[PDB]
């Protein structure tokens, strides 16, 4: 349903946040 | 529905957080 | 309805977090 | 409703996170 | 209700995140 | 109640985020 | 149900954020 689909979109966006945090860690190390 | 729409707005805001984190990564690289 | 409105308030608060992250990036850059 | 009230408490806590992030930006300045 | 109670626990956890971000700000200033 | 249980899992995951932020503060210290 | 499953996906994505923040802590220490 549409509520579950929207919640999956939230989960996808949170994974994008995780990735961006990894890019911060990598950037600091460089 | 309005609940699914509001959840999609939460997903969009989380994407904005990810992009802001990328700006921090880019700042650390400079 | 009140649930959808409250979810929109969460989305707004998340946009505030994105802005504060942009402030961190700017502060690091000088 | 109690669900909408609890969602509002989530939004208030997210604004606290935004403010704490602004404090990190102020620390970086500084 | 149990859903409202769980949502309150999420708000409490978000306040702990704000406090931890305070700790980062204070640690950077030290 | 599976929805309530999953929301409790969200709260637990958020507490893990708070702990990881304390680890960042400890790195600065 | 699918709503509960999507909420569990959100919890998993939050754990990924915690892991990424630990990568930042390790970077700051090094």
């Amino acid at each position: 349903g549409e509520i579950a689909q929207a919640l999956k979109e939230i989960a996808k966006a949170l994974k994008e946040i995780a990735w961006a945090l990894k890019e911060i860690a990598q950037a600091y190390k460089g």
